[PDB]
């Protein structure tokens, strides 16, 4: 039906919501310290100096384990 | 169509693993370092001495801002 197109759309953006915001192509589990922007995979992550949301400098990266995951 | 409620099924689970493992309510939005495991929101993670998860010493509470917050 056509609900089926909408929840394979809200499924969809749900899902693009836990990649990576660089990359686009590995999974979310890093936190920028302190800032606490968690919206890289690791690799993207370890090449960032500053944070790409709010331009602070990363002190240290976090690995974070999410239930999601 | 059973599809739909298929989908539908996916989309709640997804979402309830999105919530705080101890009160079930609230987004998680909190991770204990150094050992990393992010299960809790900002309350429920503020009075825990270990992980619940793998109960190593939780020595301070980062707070993360995930694009999933709604
Ligand atoms: C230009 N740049 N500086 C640090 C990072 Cl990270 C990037 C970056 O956009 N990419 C593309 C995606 C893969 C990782 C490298
Ligand atoms: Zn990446
Ligand atoms: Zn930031
Ligand atoms: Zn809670
Ligand atoms: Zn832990």
């Amino acid at each position: 039906s056509q609900q089926t197109r909408v929840l394979q759309e809200k499924l969809r953006k749900l899902k693009e919501a836990m990649l990576c915001m660089v990359c686009c192509e590995e999974e979310i589990n890093s936190t920028f310290c302190p800032c606490g922007h968690t919206v890289c995979c690791e690799s993207c992550a370890a090449q960032l100096q500053s944070c790409p949301v709010c331009r602070s400098r990363v002190e240290h990266v976090q690995h974070v384990y999410l239930p999601t995951h």
